[PDB]
């Protein structure tokens, strides 16, 4: 039952909650689960032109964008761009499978990540 609270700003808590409630796979979580996810999220930064996750890789974190923009690609096609308040990486963890798409930064990016063990603890 791995878990750890990371102290963060009120704006960041609101951003994580908005991202959860905006995603069809996550938006029906109980309030207690939403808060546990908020608490277990920790900050990560990736410089511009950096792959966050690559298609075909095993999942390790669930990500919520905080600042900057990422491009999601598959088979060399831009699927979309993702800015603040968007979740990604949850499917690989929820369905214990590899990443369907690559996510690469277009500019310097800040995001919130939750370790798969903590996400698994909360979903249980």
């Amino acid at each position: 039952q791995a878990f750890r609270k990371f102290t963060k700003s009120e704006r960041s808590k609101d951003l994580i909650k908005e991202a959860i409630l905006d995603n069809d796979f996550m938006k029906n979580l109980e309030l207690s689960q939403i808060q546990e996810i908020v608490d277990c999220m920790y900050p990560v930064e990736y410089g511009k032109d950096s792959c966050i996750i690559k298609e075909g890789d095993v999942g390790s974190l669930v990500y919520v964008m905080e600042d900057g923009k990422v491009e999601v690609t598959k088979e060399g096609v831009k699927l979309c761009t993702m800015g603040p308040g968007k979740v990604f990486g949850e499917l690989a963890i929820l369905y214990n499978c590899t990443q369907t798409a690559t996510v690469k930064t277009l500019v310097n990016v800040k995001l919130w990540a939750i370790d798969r063990q903590c996400f698994q603890t909360i979903m249980m």
